[PDB]
């Protein structure tokens, strides 16, 4: 089982520098924090290449739920702000919503034939109208590089690219089943990923993103 990439060799500088790499692969890397929303998990792959790696781990206990990690210049290039201001039908969720691969993708759950074109569409370079939802893409504007001013995971969900050695575009999601299991703390998300997917933290990870990006001169 390859869950000790990030488990007993997971520190923030130096085993996630080296298992950045190795992960930087898609070869399955988990966040995970101290509260309550969960969601972004083991799913830290690239929000261009969404492989079936985490399609394969979500197909047998897993969902196709991920965290898209979105800077205000991605969604500015893809012109599209959509911010969801539901006066009391949302509690202020500024849910920031979705958008669909219009390049060829419409199926929202479909890792192989979607992983395909959403290769192909979700990365676009030029989406202001080649993303229209709801495509069960829900991507979160997050300052890319500020997480470390932030007491949640969502301005990490850019910076988790950034800290994965990828660009800000990312998804990222924890043990989501049909079952209703409420998945929590990383020994259940180490069920899943343990067998194909390194787990790590939140906390420390994204202090490492600015120990790497930290300047001398």
């Amino acid at each position: 089982m390859n869950q000790t990439l990030l488990s007993s060799f997971g520190t923030p500088f130096e085993r996630v520098e080296n298992a950045l790499a190795a992960l930087r692969e898609g070869r399955g890397v988990m966040v995970l924090d101290d509260e309550d929303r969960e969601n972004e998990g083991d799913m830290i792959f690239p929000a261009e290449t969404m492989t079936v790696e985490q399609m394969a781990l979500t197909i047998r206990h897993g969902s196709g739920i991920v965290c898209l990690c979105i800077t205000e210049d991605r969604r500015k290039q893809l012109d599209l702000p959509m911010m969801v201001e539901n006066n009391t039908s949302a509690y202020g969720t500024g849910f920031t919503v979705t958008i669909e691969a219009a390049e060829g993708v419409t199926t929202g759950v479909s890792a192989a034939d979607r992983i395909t074109t959403v290769r192909a569409a979700i990365a676009d370079g030029a989406k202001p109208s080649d993303l229209n939802r709801p495509g069960h893409v829900f991507p979160l504007r997050a300052q890319a590089g500020g997480v470390l001013t932030r007491g949640g995971h969502t301005e990490a969900t850019i910076d988790l690219m950034t800290l994965a050695g990828f660009k800000p575009a990312g998804v990222l999601c924890e043990l989501t089943n049909d079952d209703g299991t409420m998945a929590r703390a990383p020994e259940c998300i180490e069920f899943a990923n343990k067998h194909n997917m390194a787990l790590v933290t939140i906390e420390d990870l994204v202090a490492y993103r600015q120990a790497h990006e930290r300047k001398a001169s």
